[PDB]
């Protein structure tokens, strides 16, 4: 009633949010990692066993992926400087960014170029190392190579995966799955993108599409697999093994950063700027930075305009009990893989606390931004790969947010500003140019 109306006015950003105005949120409840950290449900050593999964699994994937091989079977992604792209970015939009920016290229990790890879990749491995270990055909002791056998890839071939996707998450499953020997079923919605569809079922993975939402997708895809006890569904909405796939980056990244000299302290901050879907990618990978870097990594989500799902739920704190659709919102963006409705929940309220604000963007400003990182840098991506280029600039023209975290711009000089790209190696000539041409 009058009431009801009363509780609405509290919550004045969502009037934006319907109006698909560019926005920016800042949390005032950013805690500390001590402080956050019970609310996610997982440990580090959860992430330590992640770690310790991918190095059993190192030397399959070293022998299945010579190219992993040099790097002894390791899945990782280059961070480099992109000091024109970071001027033009200035010149465009007229406001500094303070400090410097690099790029974190997941868009290029091997085997599969998305940062859903990193979790779709270890769930896949992670469940083919659970089936083997139940049949009492292998122990944590053996060399995980054997799993590459044809005796063991038959083993598999008994087995199928079932997942719910935009389009990169079934990729990196179907790939490693053809590898491993599992059969693929990836459900998706019809808004989904063509390129994406057609790639799975080029390579044998079957697609079934529906007149619906992302959401009833991954629903009719868990129900689906129910009826198959050799049917494992991979839940893009609530899992944590994709969860701690993703975390794993933390780690990789503080090794990077140390090899490179990098300094992460009070006095040189990180900044982070994730693209967000559902929310696990972006999720996953801020829990892992939280652990390796601790409070001076500072962690920003970002979605489109036509889908602001993570902030929608973060901001009124319903998070999955509210949709984009719910309030008007079409859920329509050329940014694909972060084309969700509905946030996924459990990293609403698992990771609220260790973010420092999420923000939107439209299609435009993303593909004038691609355009813009293939001019400046050379590097071409997707257009949800771009969300996060916003980013830098967000937080630098915010004094209140510096405010808030006794910031100045001058502090901000000695700052790192690390966009997380999230997908670009797997998109064909065709679709790249069209993306070019915006
Ligand atoms: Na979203």
């Amino acid at each position: 009633m009058e009431n009801i109306q009363k509780l609405i006015a509290r919550y004045p950003l969502v009037e934006d949010l319907v109006a698909l105005k560019e926005t920016t949120w800042f949390n005032p409840g950013a805690t500390s990692l001590a402080q956050g950290l019970p609310y996610v449900g997982l440990t580090e050593q959860d992430v330590n066993a992640a770690h310790d999964r991918l190095a059993r699994f190192a030397p399959y994937l070293a022998k299945a992926f010579p190219q992993t091989a040099a790097a002894g079977g390791m899945i990782e992604s280059d961070v480099v400087a992109i000091p024109a792209m970071q001027k033009r970015l200035e010149k465009e939009y007229g406001q500094t960014i303070n400090g410097e920016m690099l790029l974190k290229k997941d868009s290029h990790l091997a085997i599969s170029g998305s940062i859903k890879a990193r979790g779709g990749i270890y769930e896949v491995l992670t469940h083919a190392e659970k089936l083997a270990l139940e049949a009492g055909l292998l122990t944590t002791d053996d060399d995980y190579s054997v799993l590459l056998s044809p005796e063991f890839k038959q083993f598999f071939s008994q087995y199928s995966i079932a997942v719910g996707s935009t389009g990169n998450l079934g990729l990196s499953i179907g790939i490693m799955s053809a590898c491993i020997g599992f059969k693929v079923t990836v459900h998706m919605s019809a808004d989904a993108r063509a390129w994406k569809k057609a790639k799975l079922r080029s390579h044998g993975v079957t697609v079934v599409e529906y007149e619906d939402d992302y959401g009833v997708a991954v629903e009719q895809g868990r129900k689906a697999a129910q009826s198959d006890p050799n049917c494992f569904f991979i839940d893009d909405e609530n899992s944590r093994t994709l969860f701690l796939g993703y975390a794993v980056a933390g780690q990789r990244l503080k090794a990077q950063f140390a090899q490179q000299g990098r300094v992460v302290d009070a006095s040189h901050p990180l900044f982070v700027y994730l693209p967000c879907g559902v929310g696990g990618g972006p999720g996953g990978v801020a829990f892992g930075l939280k652990l390796a870097f601790g409070d001076n990594v500072h962690c920003f989500f970002a979605e489109p305009t036509h889908s602001p799902c993570m902030l929608l739920g973060v901001y009124t704190g319903l998070h999955d009990a509210i949709s984009v659709q719910d309030i008007g919102i079409d859920n329509l963006t050329a940014a694909d893989g972060l084309a969700v409705g509905r946030a996924s929940g459990f990293v609403g309220r698992a990771m609220e606390r260790l973010l420092d604000g999420l923000y939107t963007l439209d299609d435009q400003t993303m593909y004038d931004m691609l355009g813009w990182l293939a001019q400046e840098e050379g590097i071409r991506l997707e257009p949800s790969a771009l969300a996060g280029m916003a980013g830098p600039q967000r937080i630098c023209a915010s004094v209140a947010y510096q405010q808030r975290h006794g910031f100045s711009q001058t502090q901000l000089g000695n700052a790192t500003h690390l966009v997380w790209a999230t997908g670009g190696g797997m998109v064909p000539e065709d679709e790249m140019e069209q993306y070019l041409a915006k």
